[PDB]
């Protein structure tokens, strides 16, 4: 049985070869499961939430990295915690915050210019972006940016050990406990939305409001990041600037970069009870794993899946998943890919690397995939 999951090779390309669509794979610390890898029976899977359970606190729910072995709407809470977050993520909003994100792509990319080429867009541009976007999402005022800024890095650098991350964690927490009780208070932020709910309800206490802010900014931050840096490096690799430049198109290249990316490589779920996935028999316990990165290149709905084509038609990527747990965030991803790959484009056309991409360093299997850095010159 094929190790789940392997290191990516160039992290912009998932580990595949795994036969589809369903097969017999072994976890780290070598628990048995099923990979769901085609796209068809991942929304199957996605969509049975009963039979397939997301319940992280249940015994049987599989870690895929020792790490995470050792925050989450739990599942009584689940449908009000999500539709709670989701009236703070309608389109108008997405919409309204469009020319916010592009004040920040801006004032961001005004800081990789004034440091000049040889810089690396990772620490600059790709981590920061996200970041100071939930933020502005959620209602942090501008003075306390930079400190949000600097330990939402030192989570998410994949740089810090476990220490420094717990404590970075701990000081937005202490931070976000502050804040949320100035809220209510005419703002129309995220923030303002968990506090107007709890006031409205009495049932929601302010710690558990800061936990789900917490959340967003966990679910939020390091997949947007390593979306748009691996994005960088794909789109330089197939001279993709111009196109991602290009406002008619940047939308249909950002799907295509998700397709792709699909940076979240597999979401774990646990039988609850016997059943059967295209033929082969899962045993209540037994943990299933979906491919989200495989299932993006099933040649059935993605005929030529390997290729980069923004013009690409069919089905819809589970790169955000699909059905009850479906990404939250998904509108605001994608607008904030959209306008930061648009602006970089746009400002720095002749943008390359200034590495061989055979040199970027890869993330490890267990996590969100990425690149540790991205040096480029123009
Ligand atoms: C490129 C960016 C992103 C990727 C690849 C991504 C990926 C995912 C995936 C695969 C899921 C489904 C989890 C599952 O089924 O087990 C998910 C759920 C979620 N995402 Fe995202 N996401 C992105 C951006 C964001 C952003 C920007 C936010 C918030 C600001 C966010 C918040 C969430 C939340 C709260 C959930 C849980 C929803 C639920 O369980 O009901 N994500 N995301
Ligand atoms: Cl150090
Ligand atoms: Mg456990
Ligand atoms: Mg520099
Ligand atoms: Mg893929």
């Amino acid at each position: 049985s094929p190790q789940y999951p392997q290191r990516r090779a160039c992290p912009y390309r998932p580990a595949g070869g795994y036969e589809r669509p369903v097969t017999r794979v072994r976890l780290y610390d070598g628990r048995p499961a099923w990979l769901v890898t085609g796209h068809e029976t991942a929304r199957q899977v996605l969509l049975d939430a009963a039979t397939f359970s997301s319940d992280r606190q249940h015994p049987a729910f599989p870690a895929l990295a020792a790490r995470f072995e050792a925050i989450g709407m739990d599942p009584p809470e689940h449908t009000a915690q999500r539709r709670m977050l989701i009236s703070g993520f309608t389109a108008k909003r997405v919409a309204t915050l469009r020319p916010a994100i592009t004040e920040i792509v801006d004032s961001l990319l005004d800081e990789v210019v004034r440091r000049g080429p040889g810089v690396d867009l990772v620490a600059t541009f790709t981590l920061p972006v996200p970041s100071v976007v939930i933020c502005r999402l959620l209602g942090v005022p501008y003075a306390d940016h930079e400190f949000f800024e600097h330990q939402s890095r030192r989570i998410a650098a994949g740089t810090s050990t476990a220490a420094e991350s717990a404590d970075a964690f701990g000081q937005l927490k202490r931070y976000l406990l502050g804040l949320i009780e100035t809220k209510g208070r005419g703002g129309e932020d995220m923030l303002d939305v968990l506090v107007d709910e709890q006031v409205a309800t009495g049932t929601v206490t302010t710690p558990d409001l800061v936990d789900l802010a917490l959340l967003l900014l966990v679910a939020g931050h390091e997949t947007t990041a390593s979306t748009l840096a691996l994005g960088v490096a794909l789109l330089l690799e197939q001279d993709g600037g111009a196109v991602a430049a290009d406002p008619t198109r940047v939308g249909a290249v950002v799907e295509e970069i998700l397709r792709h990316t699909a940076v979240a490589d597999g979401v774990a779920r646990f039988a609850t009870r016997d059943t059967e996935v295209a033929g082969v028999r899962i045993a209540a316990g037994d943990a299933v794993v979906v491919a989200l990165s495989a299932a993006n290149r099933d040649p059935g709905p993605f005929p030529d899946p390997d290729r980069f084509d923004p013009r690409r038609g069919g089905r819809q990527h589970v790169t955000f998943g699909h059905g009850p747990h479906q990404c939250i965030g998904a509108n605001l991803a994608r607008a904030e890919l959209e306008i930061a790959l648009s602006r970089l484009f746009t400002r720095l056309p002749t943008l390359a690397l200034a590495v061989p991409v055979e040199e970027l360093g890869g993330k490890e299997a267990g996590g969100v995939q990425g690149v540790q850095r991205l040096p480029v010159t123009w």
